[PDB]
């Protein structure tokens, strides 16, 4: 067989059968003689190809692969791989190449270097030395991304070695089924379930890789049984846990001095699939107070090597939630009381108050609603005020790079079909992928985007604020009709100047049988 | 003095009084003050904001500042810096880093293993190991864009770095100058002289960075002189000779066989300003039929290490084509046989062809008009059609990266404000950087955008026709409004849907005060 | 607290006592003051230093620590990397850079793009941004050296940053302990064990990573338990089972082809702390014969992914192999029988046959002795002819680098003060480390050298025939006098012409107190 006909087999018999992309001339000989089976996602640009990829990796908990254009392609998106690399997300990069005897030359859309490209944000990066390599690079492609911790990789491939013949011994590789479903082993568990059981005011943090690896009910069982409050780790890419349970105390300030005195007064606290920790703004103070002592299981060596304090357990984060859940004593400790229900913030009749947005999402949307967030002057709103009571219900760029929430939106209600995607984006953050919004079109996917209209770069006015940094250029966004801007790309549009306005629109939104576009006047 | 201070002022010394930028937190302390004598061009995404100054660098002839947002920012914009690298682009990128103090627990908005993210697309990439080091790290990469063979670079500055004392021996930065501005020494000068004046049947072939020089008129002059038909190199970027002057011989076909075949007969062909070269598609054969020699001028090393045939001679282009035009002697041969016209396409009242589009232009334009060409079935016809007799009269992509030419075209017309730029661009290469005409609309920067709509990847449905490949997927975009697009972001918008129409929207275009998008219907 | 004083403190905290380096003028600052409870060990090479950390860190089963010099330094170091790199080897590396304010103008001994320098070769690579930083970054060194899989890490520290101040929140990383001691979820472990109580004819195959987990003794239990027989994988590093145990089938030959024979007929192949496989020579056939299933238990996901065929596992060894020991069913299946030994080469009254040598060290040599080696073309008959009763018994360079046994043999000894290191090297091989020799002697560290000397590089003549090629310089290795060069260092030196000869300095020499170096004259 071929290598182009042994590829496309190991790809499926490893589960695979979807391809995200935007095609180039280096890539059309992997991609003719496309498999009836398979199916190819098309966007208009690389950040978004990524992006959508990157949500429906994300909320299937499996690789989802992707096939770029040589080093342009592979660049437009690197920014979308900053992102990725941070939520640990199984993407498979590949891209194409030159023919290899047009690489010496450099002839043009040759990848010079092309594994450097994407270093430092992929856990692997490679080309092959022969064309008989191919599957078998592939291989080591699917299983590095997919092993813990996940994370992107990339595969360089010369289009020349599609054609070519394949080792007939690459059959070896469809069927190989590679684990990394570990736990701590006997004594060391008992000995952390012990002191988890001795502790007199325990406190459980836990992170993205808890929702990744659908921990999220285990660790509701850890917490009821310890009597523990449970917070989200700072700058959270996932929500780990329902948030009107009553142990949730919600999203840790991204502070270190901040987390030090939240965490005072508990003995011990578990953090379960987060750094420790993703710190944001300049806090400066102590990591911990004394009196209390932090363990980290964490699926990352990298997390477990740089956190500033603590023990750590570098282990799956499945089996470990799943093994403390059931292991630990129950608590005669008084179980936690519930956080009280956010105020409602006045509300003229003017621009909308991003308080009574979310309010108004959280009356009007379906209870297994998943939620994007990149309006990044509101986040804390928005984690107060939507009730969250099922997995993979919030999605954030994990490395704070915009343009993630618009495409991932789009991966994420192709991944959920049952489940209506609505992601909150700013109007700042709206323009880096906008043309994500084609693919919504084009293959039916109904996501529902509110555009949070105030005309700003909010988030960045008020840190200049908080930095009295005067006469700062370019923090605002005037003079864009995001309404245009979706019938450019074929997706119905409405708009909400007001609150009721805002109810009708998402009334009909939810109501529409394709996607669309919200464009929401807000408060500066 | 400040850190912040002691750049700026080295900045404005070296001649820098534009920041390109798309803003964010680790940046804001080198924003804040931003002195009253720069300007700053905000862009809504990255590759918008290397676009435009790479256009506006390749048009001024001098090196563009851009500033973007850590590694996320810096990921978004390496499409943009592959293109910039082909060009040989004087661009200094900066990039905010985190609070040094933050680094090690890779806080949010960390750019890790910083300097590594846009290798191998730039020719210096750094991050200092102190505050104190920032303006001489500043220096640096300002020399190192500028020199021979100009390009981009990359610095990384963590924010906390602005506001710390510098080094007050740093004024010993201001002033410096630095010149690669050298040529071949006497001896092996007239020795190539000779080799040209005793040439029977001389050929030259010229690249971009001809046009980049300013090399223009002495190549026209060295190719009168010599009575030798002049091509220029394929896959070209710019356009270094008068299109209609009776030496020029068109456009090289990107291919192997192809342009030994145009060579052949020539015992000289000296190349200048060119990669040897380019090529594209595969076309194998001999690189040179025998009979002729190659010689190469050529200011990148790079560029002579790999050229699989001929002579070479790293040097100014400048300079060299300076002495050659002044030294060679004039030949009494007769001029190349004048070239055919273009013949009239066929053409009815309804879908534009590309043919017709560009006789049109060529005959309404004015004659500085500056081209810029991001329709990629279409460029052989292009270079055939518009006579183009100035010099920074066209750019393309130079490494095929698509995304180009929208923003380009308006830090073209930015540098250039008295010639008139007109983009002509596919209906799938303007969505990668639509978001630039937003741009456009903010300055007022008058840019004409010509969008040639036949709702396909064009370039890439012929070539799966050659390869004879079937069910390829993703070649398709139909369902894009542009005159919405353009709406969206604040520029007016016209539609051709015929000849007649054509001309209309141009005689309006052409009469606008600020940007004009037309969206014309072409052919299949 | 300075830094100086808080990175000791965070040293010894993590249990690390002595430091093998090669000064330099960048380190000074760091060894000063050098603490009481701390050893200081000095080679005279890098190559040198880093293989003496490597046996040590080997054989006592913890993290070396390494000081060198700036980039020349760790230069010289980087050959001894790459075995320390296959190994999977926890040593710290560390190197001293320029004062921050001089690391700009690129001063003598500058590290320029320092954190690259050992790359691919390290785990982790890195430089501070700032002095504050350097407790945190050597907590990370100490870490991702020691987390499964092990390996080399690399950290750059500028000279000055030693005085510095420290953050009094440093304290929090002295005591941190990190596990990654896992193994397979309960289910996914049961399904395992229930495939190896299954099996009708299983094999085992052990890798270095087994002795390095001092899971010897456990995978004896296994293999007793399951009646199956042991191989040692190929180009093995270190030996992990008893070689006379009865179960025990030697060392696999390097081979694809070889490989798939050897297990043809076994249905079940189960492969521990081994890559699959570090094959050598080609030897093209197939990966696994139909009937064979294998499954590799790994603690490294690069092999894992790498792998061309099996199931794979990536967890601890230590913790797999004990359980896996502990959990299947005692087969009714007979006892393998145990290898013949093997039989007496002929020796005349001449140089000698490397099977004589090692017949007489088997014979004269305590059971508890540790051998190396980097005798090439004697490999096969070293295992067959060594009986090594126990863990730790035998070291052979990783990577195929050589350099590594003498000096290794010094590391080992040092770490093993009551077990006899005899190191078996050929006399090319002796050369590439051979400075080593002082630090035995100066130290009084008492390992025995023993010198095979043919005069030639015996296994790239043997494999030049085999290639049939001719006309290949630079094989031979004549005039050495090696009891010369051993004198010039220090150390004590014998001869062996014969069989007579080789008895009585082998007698001397495990009588001496001392170092001791024989050169044996063996046969072509
Ligand atoms: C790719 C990229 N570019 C720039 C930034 C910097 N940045 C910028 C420009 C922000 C403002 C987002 O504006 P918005 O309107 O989307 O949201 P708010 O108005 O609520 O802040 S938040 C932020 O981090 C970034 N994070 N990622
Ligand atoms: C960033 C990027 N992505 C993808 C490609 C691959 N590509 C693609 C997708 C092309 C089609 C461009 O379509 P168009 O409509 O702009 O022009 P034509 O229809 O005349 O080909 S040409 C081309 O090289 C590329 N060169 N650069
Ligand atoms: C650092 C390094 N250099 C060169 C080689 C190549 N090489 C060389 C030069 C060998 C000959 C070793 O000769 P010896 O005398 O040590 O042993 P034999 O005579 O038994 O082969 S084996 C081998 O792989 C290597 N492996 N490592
Ligand atoms: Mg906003
Ligand atoms: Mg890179
Ligand atoms: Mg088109
Ligand atoms: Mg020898």
């Amino acid at each position: 067989a071929s290598v182009h006909g042994t590829t496309y087999e190991l790809l499926r018999r490893q589960g695979i059968d979807t391809v995200f992309g935007n095609p180039g001339s280096n890539e059309l000989p992997f991609l003719k003689d496309f498999p009836e089976d398979f199916r190819y996602i098309l966007a208009l640009q690389e950040a978004c190809v990524v992006g959508i990829a990157d949500g429906y990796a994300q909320a299937s908990r499996k690789p989802a692969f992707i096939n770029l254009h040589s080093a342009a392609g592979t660049g437009n998106a690197m920014g979308a791989l900053s992102n990725a690399w941070n939520s640990h997300s199984p993407l498979i990069v590949t891209a194409g190449q030159q023919t290899r005897a047009m690489i010496g030359v450099e002839a043009l859309l040759t990848n010079v270097d092309a594994a450097n490209l994407p270093r430092p944000l992929v856990k692997w990066s490679y080309e092959p030395a022969s064309a008989a390599e191919v599957p078998h690079a592939m291989s080591r492609a699917i299983h590095m991304a997919s092993m813990a911790p996940q994370g992107p990789v990339y595969l360089s491939v010369p289009y020349d070695d599609w054609d070519k013949d394949a080792d007939p011994q690459s059959h070896h590789l469809f069927d190989r089924h590679v684990s990394s479903s570990v736990r701590l082993n006997d004594q060391d568990l008992d000995i952390l379930v012990k002191a988890l059981n001795s502790a007199s005011n325990p406190a459980i943090v836990l992170g993205p890789d808890v929702d990744a690896a659908n921990a999220n009910a285990d660790c509701v069982m850890l917490a009821e049984r310890l009597k523990a409050p449970v917070w989200v780790a700072p700058s959270a890419p996932r929500c780990p846990f329902p948030t009107r349970h009553p142990c949730f105390r919600g999203l840790m300030p991204a502070g270190i001095a901040a987390i030090s005195q939240l965490l005072e007064g508990h003995d011990v606290v578990l953090v379960i699939g987060a750094p420790v920790f993703r710190y944001h703004q300049y806090d400066p103070g102590q990591y911990l107070k004394p009196g209390t002592r932090l363990i980290s299981v964490t699926c990352d060596p990298l997390e477990a090597a740089r956190a500033p304090m603590g023990d750590a357990i570098v282990a799956d984060i499945g089996a470990m939630a799943s093994a403390l859940a059931n292991l630990v004593e129950e608590s005669s400790r008084q179980l936690p009381t519930a956080a009280p229900e956010p105020a409602k913030v006045d509300q003229d009749a003017g621009r909308l108050h991003p308080e009574t947005v979310f309010d108004t999402l959280n009356d009007m949307a379906p209870e297994n609603a998943i939620y994007l967030n990149e309006s990044t002057s509101t986040t804390a709103q928005m984690w107060q005020r939507l009730n969250m009571r099922n997995p993979g219900s919030y999605y954030f760029c994990a490395a704070g790079g915009l343009g993630f929430a618009l495409p991932a939106a789009i991966g994420v209600q192709l991944a959920e079909p049952e489940r209506q995607v609505i992601a909150v984006i700013g109007d700042g953050s709206a323009n880096y992928s906008i043309s994500a919004l084609w693919t919504a079109a084009q293959y039916n996917i109904p996501t529902i985007f509110v555009i949070m209209n105030n005309g700003t770069y909010g988030i960045l006015r008020w840190f200049a604020g908080v930095l009295e940094a005067e006469n700062v250029p370019g923090l605002d966004v005037p003079g864009i009709d995001f309404r245009a801007l979706a019938k450019g790309y074929g997706v119905q549009a409405l708009k909400a100047d007001n609150l009721e306005q805002l109810k009708g629109s998402l009334q009909e939104a939810l109501s529409a049988k394709g996607p669309v576009l919200i464009e929401v006047s807000t408060v500066s």
